[PDB]
């Protein structure tokens, strides 16, 4: 029902390719603060941001009415790990806010073998990003 899962890179490309894109990032307020952020700048865009779920792990109940406010064809969903976006992506998709990409990985990426992050996903892959 979502248009696809795509990798970080993907993500980037079609960003890149499409002036009209957006990307949504549904990550909780705590993870933006104490994470850190994708950056499109270099795209001359902002990010969208609307959390999927709040800082407590719950999800966000006012999150569609938020999105529909908050955007800015392409429309793609950033999680940590590329798990909770794919709930955003399908809401969106009911919506008609189409085509609703998922974006694999997410910012952080799995729990590595060391109990790490930063393995795989948006930072580990380098693609723009900060902290401050
Ligand atoms: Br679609
Ligand atoms: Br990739
Ligand atoms: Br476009
Ligand atoms: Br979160
Ligand atoms: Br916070
Ligand atoms: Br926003
Ligand atoms: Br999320
Ligand atoms: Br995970």
């Amino acid at each position: 029902s979502y248009a696809g899962d795509i990798t970080p890179l993907q993500a980037w490309e079609m960003l890149s390719d499409n002036p009209r894109a957006v990307l949504v990032d549904v990550r909780c307020e705590a993870e933006w603060r104490f994470v850190g952020v994708p950056d499109l700048s270099s795209l001359g865009r902002e990010v969208v941001y609307v959390e999927w779920a709040t800082s407590d792990g719950t999800h966000n109940d006012n999150f569609l009415a938020e999105l529909r406010d908050r955007i800015p064809r392409p429309v793609i969903f950033l999680c940590r790990s590329g798990n909770r976006s794919i709930g955003a992506a399908e809401v969106a998709t009911e919506a008609g806010i189409t085509p609703a990409y998922n974006v694999l990985d997410g910012f952080e990426g799995h729990l590595d073998a060391e109990g790490h992050r930063g393995a795989t996903g948006w930072r580990a892959v380098g693609l723009p990003w900060r902290q401050g």
